[PDB]
């Protein structure tokens, strides 16, 4: 049940808020081209690096997005940032997009590891699991989700880079 | 049960980052007196006002401290960066901290309202009770938390900037 709450913090606290502004963010940077969704990676095994590029050396990045800022619960100027990153396959620009994990799959990973969590090391895929499957249905039904994601969940030769390129190419 | 993963996302995305770090902050912009702790208020009601000057007229927000940044979940440079205050009583400078909100109650209340979270508009301040009961228990037994933060939990004439002078004088 913990997922549970993760991806409806996920969405309330970031992807409803940044996913309306995130179009406008994209075209001013094409506009000093970027894909115009935010790729976000799902590991079922909630092994999420820090460094995008550690996962796989074809994935390297590029820039960031211009900051989006506000006030909220209490801390002025609240920084929301996104990274740029290209794919590459045999030495190609393949494409380049706005990619990057979901946090909260790293707060399930720490979660099993203290015992006074009172979360197993066992249940860590059937939560992930439950927090794709959320998360899934809280975007399915979300006017911020106006084609603005696509959600790569996947379970691990294995090229990632080559999945990212799956999803990009369609 | 929504309140646990809360608490436990509360820490391992945030206390456990920032605190460790932030005296070293503090004493950055006192060396351009802020005291030495994170006050964090935590609304029984849920209630989490964006701009903490609209809760009560006597805490003015004065700074912003240094920055901290770093790598998180493929995001290049994470911004994590918090607001101080001075809280006033008859005109006077009374105190002066870095103050701030428990965004998660914010994510309890919008989950109340959603009828797709599964949360009854009831349970948000039994919620409430459960995210600082479990908060002040990975507090108690935590190295991050070497006397670096102080909850202000309370329930709602009455002064919040009293509240928090409360606690500051102690
Ligand atoms: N004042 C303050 N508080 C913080 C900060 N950083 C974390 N916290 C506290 O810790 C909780 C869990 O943080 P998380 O583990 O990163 O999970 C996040 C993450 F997955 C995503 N997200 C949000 N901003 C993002 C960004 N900028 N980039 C990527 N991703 C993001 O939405 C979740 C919930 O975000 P919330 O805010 O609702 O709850 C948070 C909050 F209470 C901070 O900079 N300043």
């Amino acid at each position: 049940n913990v997922a549970h709450g993760l991806a409806w913090s996920y969405y309330i606290g970031y992807l409803r808020l940044i996913l309306p502004e995130l179009q406008a963010r994209i075209r001013t940077y094409n506009q000093h081209a970027v894909s115009q969704r935010l790729y976000i990676l799902l590991p079922l095994d909630c092994g999420v690096p820090d460094n995008l590029s550690m996962a796989d050396p074809n994935i390297r990045f590029l820039d960031k997005l211009p900051q989006q800022t506000g006030d909220r619960a209490g801390i002025k100027d609240r920084v929301y940032s996104n990274s740029i990153y290209e794919l590459l396959e045999n030495g190609q620009r393949a494409g380049t997009c706005v990619l990057e994990y979901a946090t909260p799959l790293q707060t399930l990973f720490a979660m099993s590891q203290y015992s006074q969590a009172g979360f197993s090391r066992e249940d860590r895929l059937e939560q992930a699991k439950l927090f794709c499957r959320t998360l899934e249905d809280i975007l399915a039904d979300a006017p911020e989700s106006q084609n603005n994601c696509r959600l790569i969940a996947y379970q691990e030769s294995f090229s990632l880079s080559q999945e990212v390129l799956r999803h990009l190419r369609q």
